[PDB]
């Protein structure tokens, strides 16, 4: 059943010379696909995917709001795409680190550690460095843990206000094709051991049904960033999720 599906998806991953897993959660049922299934319960830095929880915490605790404009004071950033004023929602789409760092600072280390622990995100360790704990360690999370987190978000089942959850969900819309809405958040940790690529989110099918996913793969600098999107869409289509 899944073995035919997984044979095809295994091949997708082989064809593009990487080791990756794709975790799918429909409701409470979790299946693994890809050519590196052991990745599914291996911890990795969440990188840019932590922005989902960052936003939830920041909004919940009233440190910002969806309308606030975070102004670019003019300093050069790691990507030219980030060099403009933006809202929290626009920063999510662009993975604009400086905006989310300013947010994390507003929250403070101790509120951050408290919230991360209350929610139970990954190993729930943030250490003492308020602006890179989700990039270089100690914070670590499995792909299975990521899919459960985003599934809960999609079902408005996380322990945050309903409206905060709706607001963060609205920041996460990637793609809308043939009535299927694709929500998600990419992440690419470029400066660590083996580079880590993420793409974590869910599909809202036309009848309202939600199928959540977490792609996690080894990245190499020669890859286009869109290889994560490619492997996701090809797999979802092959699974008839889209
Ligand atoms: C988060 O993991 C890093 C962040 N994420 C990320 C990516 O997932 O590709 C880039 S965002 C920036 C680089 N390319 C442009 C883009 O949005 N995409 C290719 C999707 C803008 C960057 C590495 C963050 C920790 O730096």
């Amino acid at each position: 059943i899944v073995q035919g599906h997984n044979q095809v998806i295994h091949q997708y991953f082989d064809e593009k010379n990487t080791s990756g897993v794709l975790v799918i959660q429909t409701d409470k049922k979790i299946n693994l696909y890809g050519n590196a299934l052991s990745r599914a319960n291996t911890e990795y830095v969440p990188a840019s995917t932590f922005k989902m929880l960052n936003a939830l915490i920041g909004l919940e605790n009233q440190k910002t709001d969806i309308n606030e404009i975070f102004k670019w004071k003019g300093e050069k950033r790691s990507f030219t795409a980030w060099e403009k004023d933006m809202t929290l929602g626009e920063a999510m789409k662009l993975s604009a680190v400086p905006v989310y760092q300013e947010l994390a600072r507003r929250i403070g280390l101790d509120l951050m550690q408290k919230e991360v622990k209350r929610i139970g995100f990954g190993n729930a360790e943030i250490g003492q460095q308020v602006d890179n704990f989700w990039l270089v360690g100690p914070l670590k999370v499995t792909p299975i843990q990521e899919v459960e987190f985003v599934s809960q978000l999609a079902h408005t089942q996380l322990p945050f206000s309903e409206k905060v959850q709706a607001n963060v969900k609205n920041m996460l819309l990637l793609e809308e094709s043939n009535g299927y809405k694709i929500f998600g958040k990419t992440g690419w940790a470029m400066d660590i051991k083996p580079q880590v690529g993420w793409l974590t989110g869910w599909v809202e099918q036309p009848d309202g049904k939600i199928v959540a996913f977490a792609l996690n793969m080894e990245m190499r600098s020669e890859m286009p960033a869109s290889i994560r999107n490619e492997l996701l869409m090809k797999s979802l289509k092959q699974l008839n999720i889209i």
